[PDB]
């Protein structure tokens, strides 16, 4: 190839990035209050609507076998992208906590739109990284419970164990700049790309697995996964040696303070810029609207995102926020 | 002050005062609990145990009594939500998929909740029977506590309070084997903590340091019992004469498999529609089964085993019925 890989430090990973600046810890003893303010039911059910998805009144559709591509958000990072035959899903959280605990951590104030069993034939399923609000050993759980052998678990370096240990055989795991397939659908390919952002679900085990970004690589249309990263060269490389990929997932929320996350996490601005980096034709807008992992209003995130794309001369068409739950099908 | 089984208070802790309790208690451990019933998929549920859509989603309006009767809707479990008297409480609210202090480890439902903390009409008051975390859920706490506020009126057995304002809740009311409060506007409603045979453990040496029992509101225009969880035992006459007669009855049909370990903690069917006799109450809900895998019993057989008992005795499926997952009632009194 010709894009820098990594390549580990001393023992953990390092992001071989240089906007990489240390500052790294938790959040119940630090900057953790907020400013979101989100309260009143009829309020968030207003401004933060949940739509009941579409492969539940009629489950039938689904497929989209066609040669577009269908994309549903149901939370934050946990996205069902239906293109080329295949049906994957990202991030997925379907829990009311992303804790390590079930007395304290955040609890999403928009619930997840549809339930594992309401899923429908979920075929791959993609992990950023093993932040709680990312992996679900709950989810996890049900997932194989249901499906089982037919879910090609794609992880990163350093999950495995943890999969099969949950209980998982048909799991893949992959350092940046790797590659597999789906057996069955062999035709397209899935590749686990670059990111900037850290790894932690105990103590110590800081960065003991890698981070990153998925980039799938049908015969017909192509996906980007950002999933939670802050502006780092890659973006570009990616778009380069793969792309130009027809949606993209990108991170628009998490970003205040900006001092600490702009490291680890990108800001609406920083986002339009990987639309631009990774040579999509239009982006989709994940985390935000789901969980309070920041202090930022939790409306902000999309006015900046606009903001931001009529600041670099973009249209609310080429980058846009789905409603909680809501499809949307991309024939090109 | 009639014969009146009261504490009950033994060593440290409150043993149960009546005859037919042994303790040999080895803890809930899915060993036995896991799946001898065996749920199959989703659907296989859906056919035999649907989860219907509360009326108070689809019409949030109508959600009062207007008096001359009673409404009760069973969402899961033991949660019953009934509105008599310008009053709506609930009893055992578990809203959360997993009854246990992990998310690792613990007895996950297998009947989603039929309604959210969140869409649910205005709660007055919230009874607990036991500490057990199939019956108390921190989260549910929580969720209520942050809709209502001081509205809600706790009433929770000796031993919670702590629990409870810990938990953040201040409008709590602790109470003893036959004590009576009220909600703080509407005094004609009575709340009052009855007797019962179970037992109370949420960590490890707290075992009974909390108390067990039912509830009875004697409304102006009906009265409700609530048994909550337990095995036969005598007090349960005592509660049906010193009240009585009721007009509805949430008693327990589930989780009574192995007989011999659970008879002194948990009824099965035939000593439930026995509860239903004692209490004297004019119907009776089946609560507790069904949603929950906390014995070896085949998660169906509840029902059956409660119309065999109920034929045994010379009664009808209409003096002891058993609700859908958040199918409600309504009945009217004399
Ligand atoms: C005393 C013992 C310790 C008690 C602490 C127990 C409570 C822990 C609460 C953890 C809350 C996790 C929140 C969800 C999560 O993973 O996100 C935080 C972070 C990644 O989130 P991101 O979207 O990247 O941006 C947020 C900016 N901070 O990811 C993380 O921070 C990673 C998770 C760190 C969790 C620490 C807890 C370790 C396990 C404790 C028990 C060990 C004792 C036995
Ligand atoms: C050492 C580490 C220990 C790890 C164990 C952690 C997992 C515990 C799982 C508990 C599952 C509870 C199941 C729900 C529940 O409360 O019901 C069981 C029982 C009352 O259930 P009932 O309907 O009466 O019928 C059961 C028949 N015996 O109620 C009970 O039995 C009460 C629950 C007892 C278990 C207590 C939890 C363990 C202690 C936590 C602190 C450890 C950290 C230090
Ligand atoms: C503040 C208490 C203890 C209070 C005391 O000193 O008595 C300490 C005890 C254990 C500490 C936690 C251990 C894990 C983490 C270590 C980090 O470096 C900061 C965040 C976390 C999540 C800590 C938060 C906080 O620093 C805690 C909760
Ligand atoms: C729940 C127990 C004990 C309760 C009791 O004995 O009454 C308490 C005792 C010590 C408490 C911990 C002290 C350190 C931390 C302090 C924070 O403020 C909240 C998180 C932690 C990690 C606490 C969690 C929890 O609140 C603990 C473990
Ligand atoms: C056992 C009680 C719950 C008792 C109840 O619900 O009444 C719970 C409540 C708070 C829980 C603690 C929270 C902080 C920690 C989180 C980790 O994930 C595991 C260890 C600790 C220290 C937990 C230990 C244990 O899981 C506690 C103490
Ligand atoms: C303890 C239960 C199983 C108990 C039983 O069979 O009854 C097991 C089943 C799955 C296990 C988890 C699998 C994923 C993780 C593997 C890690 O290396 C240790 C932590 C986790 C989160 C494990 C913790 C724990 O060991 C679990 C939850
Ligand atoms: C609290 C027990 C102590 C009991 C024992 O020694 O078995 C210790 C011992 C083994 C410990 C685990 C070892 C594997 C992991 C190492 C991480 O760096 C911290 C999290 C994990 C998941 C640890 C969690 C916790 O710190 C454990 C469970
Ligand atoms: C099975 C392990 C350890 C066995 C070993 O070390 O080989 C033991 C050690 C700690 C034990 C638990 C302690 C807490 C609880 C005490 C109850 O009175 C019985 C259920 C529980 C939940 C116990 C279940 C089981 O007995 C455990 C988990
Ligand atoms: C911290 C990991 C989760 C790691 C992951 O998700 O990968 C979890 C997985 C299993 C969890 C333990 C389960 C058994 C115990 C339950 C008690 O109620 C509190 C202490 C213990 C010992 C728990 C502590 C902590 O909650 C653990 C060790
Ligand atoms: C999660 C850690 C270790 C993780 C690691 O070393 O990678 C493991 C190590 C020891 C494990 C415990 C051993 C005793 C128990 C055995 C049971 O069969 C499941 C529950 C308990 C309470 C276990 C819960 C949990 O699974 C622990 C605490
Ligand atoms: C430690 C958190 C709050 C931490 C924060 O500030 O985020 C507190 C807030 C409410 C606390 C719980 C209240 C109910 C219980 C009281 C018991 O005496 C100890 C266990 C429980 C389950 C407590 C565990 C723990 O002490 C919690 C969960
Ligand atoms: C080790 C700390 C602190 C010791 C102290 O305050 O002296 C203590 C303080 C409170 C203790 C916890 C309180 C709640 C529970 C009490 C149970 O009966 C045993 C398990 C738990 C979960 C306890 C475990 C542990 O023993 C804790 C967390
Ligand atoms: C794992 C888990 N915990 C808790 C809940 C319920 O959330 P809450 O108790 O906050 O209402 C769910 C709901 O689906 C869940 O999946
Ligand atoms: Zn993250
Ligand atoms: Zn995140
Ligand atoms: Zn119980
Ligand atoms: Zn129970």
């Amino acid at each position: 190839s010709k894009k820098g890989k990594d390549g580990r430090f001393v023992n953990p990973w390092p992001t071989w990035k240089n906007p990489s600046i240390p500052n790294v810890l938790r959040w119940l003893i630090m900057e953790k209050d907020h400013s979101s303010v989100p309260s009143s039911k009829e309020e968030l059910d207003k401004e933060l609507p949940v739509l009941k998805p579409y492969f539940i009144t009629n489950p039938e559709e689904a497929g989209v076998r066609e040669a577009g591509l269908r994309v549903t958000w149901l939370g934050h990072a946990t996205v069902m992208v239906e293109m080329d035959e295949l049906i994957f899903l990202t991030d997925p959280i379907f829990s009311s906590r992303a804790s390590p605990s079930q007395y304290m951590g955040p609890k999403r104030f928009r619930r997840s739109p549809c339930t594992i069993s309401e899923l429908p034939p979920i075929d791959a399923v993609l992990i950023s990284h093993n932040h709680y609000d990312h992996l679900d050993y709950n989810s996890v759980i049900a997932l194989n419970e249901r499906f089982g052998n037919e879910l090609r678990w794609f992880v990163p370096l350093g999950l495995l164990d943890w999969m099969q240990k949950c209980g998982c055989e048909n799991v893949i795991e992959l350092d940046w700049w790797e590659e597999n397939c789906v057996p069955g659908h062999d035709k397209v390919t899935f590749v686990f790309t670059p990111s900037q952002h850290w790894c932690k679900r105990t103590l110590m085990d800081d960065n003991k697995v890698l981070w990153g970004s998925w980039s799938v690589l049908g015969p017909w249309n192509r996906f980007f996964f950002a999933g939670d990263t802050g502006y780092c060269p890659a973006f570009e490389e990616i778009g380069k040696r793969f792309g130009p990929f027809d949606l993209a997932a990108i991170p628009i929320g998490a970003y205040e303070p900006r001092w600490f996350m702009k490291y680890q996490h990108v800001d609406p601005e920083e986002a339009v810029r990987i639309h631009t980096d990774v040579q999509t034709k239009k982006s989709m807008a994940i985390h935000w609207g789901t969980f309070a992992l920041a202090n930022e209003h939790y409306l902000e995130p999309p006015v900046k995102l606009n903001e931001a794309l009529e600041r670099y001369g973009l249209n609310a068409e080429d980058f846009f926020v789905l409603k909680h739950g809501e499809s949307r099908y991309l024939n090109n």
